[PDB]
């Protein structure tokens, strides 16, 4: 899944 965030990354993404 990936998903902006609060923080930076301000893009977060966890592929496989």
């Amino acid at each position: 899944g990936c998903w902006p965030v609060p923080y930076p990354p301000f893009f977060d993404c966890k592929p496989n």
